[PDB]
């Protein structure tokens, strides 16, 4: 538009829930409903208590995941773009942005817990989805892994930004894209944690 005074501003990414991995059962929790998300996105002011490693996040138009590793909440650029995240004291600007890796990060919210980067060198992985499904994945390259049991793309949609973990619960990567044949996801593409650390 040419009329700057009426140009709009994109809202913040908002934490709307979490994937609870603290006990013996993985489950999704919602911490904010759609209306209060809308308001928090416009203000950038989110006073809700944050817990855990894997957050469910939303914009006005998309919902996906974000994962804390090394004190940074990481997600995908195709979900967040360059947006700020809502925080108790107002919007917080990304500290990392890499469109070429489809990667962004913000300082991790107070109250969150961070995963430890994996140093196991192990290829038996586990993908955690936004529905708290734990999907075994065999690592097949630097940034690829195969689903032991393929699933339709629908099952994975909304889970970008979620973690791949090793058997010890370390972070191996951040889920970025599905490798799809006729709508069935046989494999996943992920940002390796080493790539996160180089970005840092
Ligand atoms: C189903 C869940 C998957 C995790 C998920 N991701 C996607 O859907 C990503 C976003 C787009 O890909 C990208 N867009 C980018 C956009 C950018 O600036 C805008 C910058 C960099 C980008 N880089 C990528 C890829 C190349 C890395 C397309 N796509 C794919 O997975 C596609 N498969 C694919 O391309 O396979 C390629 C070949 C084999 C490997 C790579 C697919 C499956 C055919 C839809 C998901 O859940 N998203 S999401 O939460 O629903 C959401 C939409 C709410 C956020
Ligand atoms: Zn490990």
């Amino acid at each position: 538009g040419s009329h700057m005074a009426s140009m709009k501003k994109k809202g913040s990414v908002v934490i709307v829930g979490r994937i609870n991995l603290s006990g013996d059962t993985a489950y999704a929790q919602q911490t904010r409903g759609e209306e209060g998300c809308q308001e928090t996105s416009q203000t950038g002011r989110d006073k809700n208590q944050v817990e855990g490693e894997v957050q469910i996040v939303s914009t006005a138009t998309q919902t996906f995941l974000a994962t804390s590793i090394n004190g940074v909440l990481w997600t995908v650029y195709h979900g967040a773009g360059t947006r700020t995240i809502a925080s108790p004291k107002g919007p917080v600007t990304q500290m990392y942005t890499n469109v070429d890796k489809d990667l962004v990060g913000w300082q991790a919210p107070q109250g969150s817990r961070s995963l430890t980067p994996c140093t196991c060198g192990s290829s038996d992985l586990y993908l955690v989805t936004r529905h708290a499904d734990v999907i075994p994945v065999r690592r097949r390259g630097d940034s690829r892994g195969s689903l032991l049991s393929p699933r339709p793309i629908s099952y994975l949609k909304g889970s970008s930004g979620g973690p791949l973990l090793c058997p010890a619960g370390h972070a191996v990567g951040i889920f970025r894209a599905a490798v799809c044949t006729r709508g069935v996801a046989k494999a996943v593409d992920f940002i390796p944690v080493e790539s996160l650390e180089t970005t840092m």
